[PDB]
């Protein structure tokens, strides 16, 4: 019986849904972390069947639980008056990073998979130069700070031997103009904290994570980054979200249990490339 | 007539000063731009000739200027009331970067030098796990952020064909535990960006910009680190706060022309080993 | 599912575990064995002495192997006629293809588990060039000739993967002989090759930079291997001991189809030890 | 202040560049150079043909050098014998250490600014053992043999520096015939010997990474400089023409004591090309 908490899907576009449909071959029961704002919209479609022929394996997914899911704030104590006013976020509670670790401990237990799949940048359409204070910290406080966060308060309700990854972008590592907002220097911080979350996990809690840095997924400049990646990637292949759901699956067993700290490239091997052909 | 501006002074027993000194051998003018808690400090002790015998160069260290200068307000309008308030602050005016650009090209014209020489993490000792969403987000917006909207500001009053430099820490690629605080986070970021602010200020200005990687110097653990490196570093000299002057003379210089964006390291070849000998 | 694993000979290293690992897939192994080793290793075999070691593989096949030669035209008449390679046919890298190819048709994984140096023990700025191409040759080239010869008898969409240590990437004094020189210019040449490789032939290749075990080539070194794993025990993040089948099980992954858009990488299976900066 | 420069062969290449620049410094130079090229550029001195490109140079000295053969017992017969050695002395490694240290005493600057690769044109899979173990030798040992016999005529605390290309760190098609290989090798070594060179002797070491340069060697390759260059100037973050110069003021730096704490590193001279991911 294994259970992973996935942080950061809002539909079955994206990564957080490739990870999730790959976990369900290994039989692992998965639980979504929602951002309140769409949480409701996620809901309704997946009540609607939406999701339906997305969540087929001869096996259907085995979604434990969706739960609102904001990776801003810590605990019930960070949650500021505009908010807790705000439409969307009124009819929802126990959203905080702390509170949602108490819910699934509490409904189902220690769980021993953590998948940390969310960037937010407000700016993320302004270049690095032209970000703004807020804009560049709300780009790390939502893409990398969180992960710290997720780590500190979800690893008291793991078992030993658990596993963690996250999902970043070599636009921390090599220039790629367009990917903007401090989104690039959010990637590099979470790389980097990758590496220093792995030694204190390891050390204190025999607990394991790496990252997943993914090549381009349709989830403007992504059209770009699709159509140079599948002309100039060593593999021609399209690249699918569920490429990045086995290479995660497999980073989340015990298979790679003396494998941490690490950046895992799963793109195709764009990233080996110097000048196009 | 070259000017350089160092961000990021508190004493002559830093890297800002080393680099200074280095610079006067150039015949390059100073300007220092130093916190403002500690700027009447500094000034009573440069005043009370502290500072003489750290100023040979037979030549006299040119300092052209001294101003107040924090790095964590970009302009006058971000000022909140309590610093306003502030005992220190309160008999200053004119230290948000913004503000001390505009002094500085109106008392001087434009500049050709600009290093970023400072770093701040209010919980530097608490490890990563244990650091503070607020107390992660000081440490990127002091130390990381502050270089960005350096570079913002300080742009437009400097020539073409500038140079610009900061300093930044290996902690950033490898684990160093004890450099806590978000620290290790935030030198990743800065590392990260000066790729990015490369790319921006080459093309659209011809400036150039580099950080350089350096070893400790006592300016607790630093005692550790600078022990360590003078056991297994593969240069048995101590690291002198000129060594690293020196190498940003160098690459502040035109002499550097065809090198930017680049890490490096100036730690007397540390950063290459693996095991201790 | 049939992988050709160059490089074992006991039980000791990494192809064991690499082995061990793709049996439990149900992978079908043949064995490459240098025939130095070739005899005594079969003698084993059959002894049933790697019968407590097989807890039970698969193995397909063994097969004498020498990644030095790269055809039969290769081989010095000294070698051909030494007292242990005598006595012994098809063992060059071209030959060991076109056998494997005639008796079991295509196959789909190929594993480069070997490396030699005859200056192991003296330190890079005292190897003779002699030493230090003879490092890159058996160590290096080995990789890029097997390749060569085994892209034509391999399917689409099959897999590569050999095997690396950090020396190539930072300073460990003691892996001397141009040891660290040939596993940077394979770390290097698996980029490339995965170029190559992945556009003409649709066929991965990784490699796995393992952590410090005690094999026989770890010995070769002149106390080394054991002040590596102490100190790897006691410093990487994962206190765990580093098994032979936790570079296994991550060498069968990137043999899998599970793999299948990740090529052209070093893969760190090393209990995290690459990440540190300082000691504790 | 006396540089030995190893690899220049006319005035087009990073070694010319180099040696002006060191001029500049008041550094007297000493050109190893190699004797297939020797007799047309002593030629091209005395006929004035470089006293364009020298505005003026100190060439202390001009020595026939040539840095497969590291002392006079690895000079085969033939090209003992050949039309273009026949006829010069003294000219290998160890050779041309005594030679300088006799006719000057010790030295304090050494530059490896020479590479050569028999099968450039091939892509790496295609490359012969022989063909790949000669770009290693030339390329990449010579560096550490260079190392290993002037260390002995140089003082602390001198300075060494090569030259590489970023084709080791990333792929670059073209770049074949285990150049790629030699230089991901040279920039190992370059960790690898600073340590030892640091440690016993103070003596620093450290590698250039240069952007393209239409030079000798270049041309070798089957346009594809002309493609490189024309990128670079494209696509990098500073988009002057990258000069020979320009590397050369670099290398003085390294070379001189205001860099006397940066050693084995790997520093990019190349416009910050190499920082960038996807074109524009
Ligand atoms: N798509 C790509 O090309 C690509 C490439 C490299 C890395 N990544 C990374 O993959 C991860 C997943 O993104 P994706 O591309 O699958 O798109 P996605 O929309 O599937 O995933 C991002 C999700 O994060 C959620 N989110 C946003 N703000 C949040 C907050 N404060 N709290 C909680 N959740 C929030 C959003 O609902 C969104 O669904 C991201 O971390 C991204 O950086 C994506
Ligand atoms: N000393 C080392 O061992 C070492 C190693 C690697 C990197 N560095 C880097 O070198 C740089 C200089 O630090 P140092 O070691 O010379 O110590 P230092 O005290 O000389 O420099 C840091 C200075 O930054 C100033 N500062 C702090 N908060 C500020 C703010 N908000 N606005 C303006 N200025 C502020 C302080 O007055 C302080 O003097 C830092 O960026 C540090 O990260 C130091
Ligand atoms: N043991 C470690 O600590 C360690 C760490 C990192 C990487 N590695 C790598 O793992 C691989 C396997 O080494 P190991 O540690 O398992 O030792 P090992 O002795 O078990 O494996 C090496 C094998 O290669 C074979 N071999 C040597 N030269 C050959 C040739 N010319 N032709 C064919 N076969 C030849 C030998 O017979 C030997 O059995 C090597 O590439 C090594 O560099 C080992
Ligand atoms: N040109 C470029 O775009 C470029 C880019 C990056 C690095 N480099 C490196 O710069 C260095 C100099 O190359 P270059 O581009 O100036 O070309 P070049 O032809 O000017 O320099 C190479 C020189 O090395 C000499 N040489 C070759 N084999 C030799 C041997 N066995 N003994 C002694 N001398 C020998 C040749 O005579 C030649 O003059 C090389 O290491 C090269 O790899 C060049
Ligand atoms: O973080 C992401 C990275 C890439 C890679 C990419 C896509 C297109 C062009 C260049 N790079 C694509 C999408 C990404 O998703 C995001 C981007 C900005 C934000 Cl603010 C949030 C997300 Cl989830
Ligand atoms: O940023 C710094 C890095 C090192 C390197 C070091 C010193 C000791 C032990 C380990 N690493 C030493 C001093 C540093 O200065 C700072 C540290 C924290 C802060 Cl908050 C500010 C500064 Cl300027
Ligand atoms: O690549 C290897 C790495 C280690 C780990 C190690 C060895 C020595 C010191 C520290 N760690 C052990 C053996 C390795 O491979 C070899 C190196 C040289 C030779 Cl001659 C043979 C092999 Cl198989
Ligand atoms: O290391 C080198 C790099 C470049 C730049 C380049 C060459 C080809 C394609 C793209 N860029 C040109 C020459 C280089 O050196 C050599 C490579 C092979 C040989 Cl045989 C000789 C030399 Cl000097």
């Amino acid at each position: 019986e294994d259970i992973c908490f996935i942080a950061g899907i809002g539909d079955t576009n994206g990564y957080g849904w490739g990870i999730a449909k790959e976990l369900s071959k290994r039989n692992v029961k998965i639980i979504f972390g929602i951002w309140p704002p769409v949480y409701n919209i996620f809901m309704k479609n997946y009540k609607n069947g939406k999701f339906d022929n997305d969540m087929i394996i001869d096996k259907k997914m085995n979604i434990l639980d969706m739960l609102p899911f904001d990776a801003s704030f810590d605990t019930a104590n960070d949650i500021d008056e505009e908010t807790k006013n705000n439409k969307r976020y009124n009819m929802l509670q126990n959203y905080t990073i702390e509170d949602v670790a108490n819910l699934i401990h509490q409904k189902y237990g220690k769980i021993n998979m953590l998948v940390h799949s969310l960037a937010n940048a407000k700016e993320v359409q302004k270049d690095l130069l032209n970000t703004s204070r807020k804009g560049y910290l709300d780009a790390l406080s939502k893409s990398s700070y969180s992960l710290i966060s997720l780590c500190k308060y979800f690893v008291n309700i793991m078992k030993p031997q658990s596993s963690i990854i996250s999902l970043t972008y070599h636009a921390s590592q090599k220039v790629v103009p367009g990917y903007g907002g401090g989104m690039s220097s959010a990637k590099a911080a979470l790389e980097s904290d990758t590496r220093v979350l792995a030694y204190h996990l390891g050390r204190n809690y025999n607990i394991r994570i790496n990252t997943i840095s993914a090549g381009p997924l349709k989830s403007t400049f992504i059209d770009y980054a699709i159509e140079y990646s599948e002309k100039y990637a060593p593999l021609r292949q399209k690249l699918l979200s569920t490429d990045i759901g086995s290479v995660a699956s497999f980073l989340l067993s015990r298979e790679s249990r003396a494998i941490t700290g690490q950046t895992i490239y799963v793109d195709n091997g764009l990233n080996i490339m110097f000048l196009p052909d």
